[PDB]
């Protein structure tokens, strides 16, 4: 809008009226009278519908985190109450904020045991991976795996790294580690592929496409191909990166990114659907 700009007002804005948040670390108190009867059947549609897919898919980390924490199948879960749970099996709590926060905010979050998770739930008509991750993209995609302990320290090591790096080029390239890992990374199993990123886990449609598929390319593991490869965020992934274990993906964290985050400031980054001299991949 030429002067007088009127836009389309986010639903990160529209659900956050009259809400306050900490003006340093983005955390508020979880506003539970804020979710209607009808998000309430929402979360419980979205999650029924997840638990028919998972089977097969999922590793079984994560399947029995969702059975330990015991994560409502009915309503949007009361985020003290699973703390009380969470944090006597795993030293981490999850925190409530408004939707995205500042890079920064977040490794300080992590690097500290505390995962933030945006309070507010998708509306009706927008079930499958919309625009701004919403309360069962952060707590039913990350919070179940958190049962490890391994993955647990590997995010709190990632976070660590977050609060100290300073060089220029740094952040997207712990962006592309976190989102080729923690939201769309596989695991190679005795049982076969499974995966273990919360923004499949979540999505109906990444369940099914991330293991059916014969255009993505399925490369494994290696932290300074990923940290210099690029991803996009509204269509299918056109790369997954697979680990063998989440103890592979704690030891990457093992070194300093202090030199790394130097030596890839000039590189220029793989597209999203390039393969790489160096990558092992998927046969076929």
């Amino acid at each position: 809008n030429d002067r007088a700009d009127f836009v389309v007002p986010d639903i990160t804005t529209r659900k956050n009226v009259g809400l306050s948040h900490d003006a340093n670390d983005f955390t508020l108190p979880q506003p539970l009278d804020r979710y209607s009867a009808e998000d309430h059947a929402t979360w419980a549609t979205l999650y029924q519908r997840q638990c028919k897919l998972l089977p097969g898919r999922a590793c079984d980390e994560f399947l029995e985190g969702l059975e330990r924490l015991e994560v409502d199948a009915d309503r949007v879960p009361d985020f003290n109450k699973l703390n009380e749970k969470l944090m006597a099996a795993t030293g981490w709590k999850i925190v409530a904020v408004p939707g995205l926060i500042p890079d920064d905010v977040f490794f300080e979050h992590l690097a500290n045991r505390r995962f933030p998770v945006t309070w507010w739930l998708r509306e009706p008509h927008q079930l499958d991976y919309l625009q701004e991750p919403d309360v069962f993209h952060d707590l039913f995609g990350h919070v179940p795996l958190l049962i490890n302990p391994v993955f647990a320290d590997y995010l709190e090591a990632y976070g660590k790294g977050g609060v100290k790096a300073k060089a220029l080029g740094a952040l997207p390239m712990l962006a592309r580690l976190y989102w080729y890992t923690v939201e769309f990374g596989l695991i190679n199993t005795p049982a076969g592929m499974r995966i273990y990123g919360a923004g499949i886990l979540s999505s109906k449609s990444e369940s099914i496409y991330c293991l059916d598929s014969a255009s993505p390319n399925r490369v494994g593991f290696d932290l300074m191909r990923i940290m210099n490869t690029r991803y996009r965020i509204d269509t299918f992934q056109k790369t997954y990166f697979v680990i063998d274990s989440f103890k592979q993906l704690f030891d990457a964290t093992a070194p300093d990114f202090a030199p790394l985050y130097l030596q890839l400031a000039d590189a220029q980054p793989w597209g999203a659907g390039d393969i790489a001299p160096d990558d092992l991949v998927l046969n076929a």
